């Protein structure tokens, strides 16, 4: 909006950016009734006249200027007996656009979600495409390879101007000092212009037609402290007077927001499967598996992991995506156990992105492993929508001085990215507590397109209790292993603290179980539960008390299962038998990997011994209304 | 929710909480077709029946137990040629409900804003009604006074159980780690459950109906890395057995909204008047003034001065306001001049809150001074209500190394207290760099029911011009001062550089005007012009030629207006003549103060020097939707 005052006394100069409202003060300076309004047919007035202060005088040009003051304004006062007195207006039109990609297609005020809504987005620069630094490409303040700015957005400023309008006036480009440390822009022809540094540029411009192309990255994901939007606006300065200050005579803006981080869940096609090297039968059975299902393989060797085979825990594989672009990025865990280096050293890199949140040096929790990190399916709720699913992790019920949690900085984080609204569970309960340890997820072709898997004791007996009845009773547990105390289904069963163990077990799980219902949207027909036994040690404390099958590795289709070593009847082991035929008419594929005197041992089973990067999802995250 | 599963092996016993959702799994333990359901006439049971999976069984109790296991559930299965199998159910049923004001009457699962809303109130328990302390009320960890429970907000537990029902169940009272350093809860029969230093406490209830109240009070005002709720759950844990873990049974919640801090525009009724002790006639006006408008009148010494006279800019007087609490609160600027004592010594004190922002050792502007902090009246703008008015403070029109701004630090809590969504002006052309130096605003009784004046040179060229017209050429400006260079309307007129910088005045003043009439959606009618000079001088910044009148202290229709010690007409000063004109229409009283050899010689005017407790709004901040 501007307000021009006209005056007979003395002609008025005043540009006019095309797209803007101009108006006119014709009475403030009005001599002594009426008035009559000419102009140069560049100028369209929108408004013989009365000298009413109320009633209003628009103007808008059509076209940019040809030279200064080359559209003209003309105001005639005149009365009953006075001759008509002129009033000039000397105008300069002008195209001054600061674009975007507000469509989101690759090419209001506000950036709005949704697929009615409008705002650009932008990338974290948190890959490396650069040869052999260490860094982040956006920790620097330099482009230093022509594919970095693929991850960049493209923001153009088109002028129209006269060829001498730069003689008196000034384009400068600038951001908030607020949010100039979680953005970089660099001018093109390649050069920091915004940034952490500065500010504010004052940008060079020659008269005429001119494009002017900017790349922009962000420097910092969404968080507690960042909403995830950046303002980016010109000014244009009247600097006119060689004496006095500069004065704004037109701000235009652009409202980026920032990609989120997203994960993937198991019910996403795989594309590539990590693990570590001894557990060589264990690496037969994945390397088959990942054939199976069309997967890279990448494993992690033991001068590298530095004895740590979890490589469920150190890390999380997400993807950020922008109409223009879409990369995996590595959300490294605080962990920092012996896998430290790997999501750091080869996994970021070209086109593989990195973030990392949490105490780096200690104070941390079990529950910060990122087996306790989990996402479910896409899910509507109560007609709420979450089509990249919900985020899942481990908690306890209530805060203790004996609970534990994930950091509070992992947590904030997550939330922050609004677009899979996270949901606690209790995983406390268990002795490592991950929440992997009690849900999993498979693809389904019927209902939702899923499956959601629990840990079951109640299965587990109700299996057992058959078994028994038609006369197996002596069938034994841990047939297969040569050091192991075996035991039998009749003593299994005549346990009585075993059964309390798995009453208290199930009751934990049976929380969860109505918690993912009421979160999640699921009925039962959602749920298959997978005969599973546990016992309380140290702490009272959940542990697997056969292999955990429930902690298994999801390849579309392909299933890597721990290996139970049930008791066998008929030829076979009747847990594999059982869940077979539960995951079998969903035209899952199971296979039984001995996971036992290598991960069961140490409390862990094979998805923790392993991690996936799988296809991210098709739905656009910004087209969401979280 | 809750799922029971029944079995006819052994029975069942299960608790219910009153209010929840019980279901049955008849299937999953089913011997080998049909069953059939009888329960205690305390029992409601919706779904003779068939076997299938899918078809639900609800149980609904109406009335608290009187003893454990006082209802029953028997199902029966039978089939053809079967006699009938019954599994038994034991229900004890128990009241448990954690209430709060939620209805914000003084007395879902979330807090929603608006006149159909939901969600409890908490204050900042920020201001001292303890003898003799320094510190707010809530520092410590003790309720001091019987007073002080008037600033927190009741919560009740009630229970209603058998009298042998703790036995085995325990109550915990608790709160996220993540929200305990902004809460804390004291216990009624009085001392602290949950805080800083506890995120959880058990509590110790007895059988049968019990009634338990509670205090919270808030210890952080929403900001940037607090939205501003906070969440208190009650969870009911089962410790039956006495080897295993307790185990949640039932968890219930209340979300409390923190109170924001709030301005009062001068549009507000007046109740008690600020300043400092020189200037005894200046005193001497805004005593008779406060006087007229009934205001109590404070007054800060020479002493506690330390020589500071600008009692506008160390400190802002708003209030917090919850359904059974309203206190004024001061927030205190970071400036940390003479006056930083005043907020903390004898401001704050009884039902008089306290809050700062802000670095206090040094790494602050000028614009950090709440001359450059104000709000509008209540507004409606493109139809989104502002019931409480916009905070409006000053800024530059872009970041430049020689600009300044009110530090973030200020900003980000004005904008986290939401409900008067805060806009930035243009001030930093001003010397000083207030808006308060070109803006006021006061009541009209007619349409939005006020006026926002603006500092306007057109307005005093005008009024120069018509004198000398009239003939009033030699008229002298600063008649009335002994020792000051005086001037005469023909002379200022034809100073060329004069008008100049009053030209760029007049635009830094147009470019607010517009973005006012913008963010706050005003028409011209809502605007008054002041006439008022400037001059630029030291780095090309605005001082006022004469007493800059705009910066007025309103009291309701009395309003204290700088003297300007204009050009005497017919024995009349034509600048006072001019503002009378301007404001007597709207029932405006205008009384001239001589503040010319005190503050206006020092940059500053009436306003400057003195401040405003006013009444708050009666709407009620939390029936807005921001
Ligand atoms: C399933 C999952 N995400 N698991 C990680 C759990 C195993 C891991 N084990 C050990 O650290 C360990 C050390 C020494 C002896 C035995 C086990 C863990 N607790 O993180
Ligand atoms: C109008 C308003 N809110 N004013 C405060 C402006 C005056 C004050 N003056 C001085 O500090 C000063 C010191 C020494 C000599 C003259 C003036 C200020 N700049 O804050
Ligand atoms: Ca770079
Ligand atoms: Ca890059
Ligand atoms: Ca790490
Ligand atoms: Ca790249
Ligand atoms: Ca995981
Ligand atoms: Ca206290
Ligand atoms: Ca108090
Ligand atoms: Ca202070
Ligand atoms: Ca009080
Ligand atoms: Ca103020």
């Amino acid at each position: 909006g501007t307000l021009i005052r006209v005056t007979p006394e003395q002609p008025t100069h005043a540009v006019c950016v095309l797209g803007t409202l101009t108006q006119l003060d014709i009475c403030s300076s009005a001599p002594e009734t009426s008035f009559s309004i000419n102009a140069s047919p560049g100028v369209v007035v929108d408004i013989t006249w009365p000298l009413d202060p109320g009633v209003e005088v628009t103007l808008t040009m059509k076209a940019a200027s040809g030279s200064t003051g080359d559209q003209k304004v003309q105001i005639s006062y005149y009365g009953p007996k006075t001759p008509p007195v002129k009033a000039l207006l000397y105008l300069t039109a002008v195209e001054i656009s600061l674009c975007a990609d507000i469509t989101r297609t690759g090419k209001q005020r506000t950036w709005t979600w949704g697929p009615c809504g409008q705002g650009a987005i932008l990338l974290v620069n948190c890959d490396r495409d650069n040869l052999e630094s260490s860094a982040m490409d956006c920790e620097d303040d330099e482009v230093l390879d022509s594919e970095d700015l693929q991850d960049m957005s493209l923001m153009t400023l088109s002028t129209k101007t006269p060829k001498d309008f730069f003689t008196n006036h000034t384009l400068v480009l600038h951001v908030a000092r607020s949010e100039m440390d979680k953005v970089r822009v660099f001018q093109a022809t390649c050069s920091v212009v915004l940034g952490p540094k500065w500010p504010s540029h004052y940008l060079m411009v020659p008269g005429g037609k001119h494009n002017m192309d900017f790349y922009v990255e962000a420097l910092a994901f969404p968080d507690t402290d960042f909403p995830g939007l950046i303002t980016l606006t010109i000014s244009l300065l009247d600097t006119s007077n060689l004496e006095l200050p500069e004065a704004v005579v037109f701000q235009d803006s652009v409202v980026f927001r920032v990609a989120p981080w997203i994960m993937t869940p198991n019910t996403q096609p795989p594309q590539e499967v990590y693990a570590c090297s001894e557990n060589e039968d264990f690496l037969k059975s994945v390397t088959t598996l990942a054939m199976k299902a069309k997967c890279k393989l990448t494993i992690c060797p033991e001068e590298e992991n530095m004895d740590d085979q979890w490589m469920q825990d150190e890390m999380e594989i997400g993807y950020i995506q922008a109409p223009h672009k879409t990369l995996p990025v590595v959300f490294d865990s605080p962990r920092n156990r012996g896998l430290k280096e790997f999501p750091i050293k080869r996994v970021m890199g070209p086109d593989f992105g990195y973030v990392t949140r949490g105490p780096q040096t200690g104070g941390i929790s079990g529950l910060d492993s990122f087996g306790n990190l989990e996402v479910s399916p896409p899910v509507t709720v109560r007609g709420k929508e979450y089509p990249l699913g919900r985020i899942l992790f481990g908690d306890s019920c209530y805060p203790s001085n004996d609970s534990r949690q994930m950091h509070q900085a992992l947590q904030d984080f997550l939330s922050a990215q609004q677009v899979q609204a996270p949901v606690k569970l209790y995983s406390d309960w268990l002795s490592v507590g991950h929440v992997d340890e009690f849900l999993s997820f498979v693809p389904a072709p019927d209902r939702k397109g899923f499956r959601l898997l629990l840990a079951s004791p109640r299965s587990c007996y109700k299996l057992f209790q058959e078994q028994q009845n038609e006369g197996h009773g002596e069938a034994l547990l841990f047939e297969g292993i040569k050091k192991k105390k075996q035991q039998k289904i009749k003593n299994i069963l005549s346990n009585k603290t075993l059964r309390e163990h798995n009453s208290f077990v199930e009751r934990c799980i049976d929380w969860n179980r109505e918690l993912l219902k009421r979160e999640l949207g699921l009925a039962e027909s959602d749920i298959i539960d997978i005969p599973q036994l546990f016992k309380l040690k140290e702490f009272s404390k959940a542990e697997a008390f056969f292999p955990n099958m429930v902690n298994m590795l999801v390849l579309g289709k392909h299933l890597g299962i721990p290996k139970p070593f049930g008791p066998v009847i008929n030829g076979r082991c009747c847990l594999e038998e059982k869940v077979c035929s539960l995951l079998e008419p969903l035209g899952l594929q199971c296979t039984f990997i001995n996971d036992f005197f290598t991960y069961h041992i140490r409390h862990g089973e094979v998805h923790c011994g392993t991690n996936v990067r799988r296809k991210p999802f098709s739905f656009k995250w910004w087209n969401m209304v979280p």
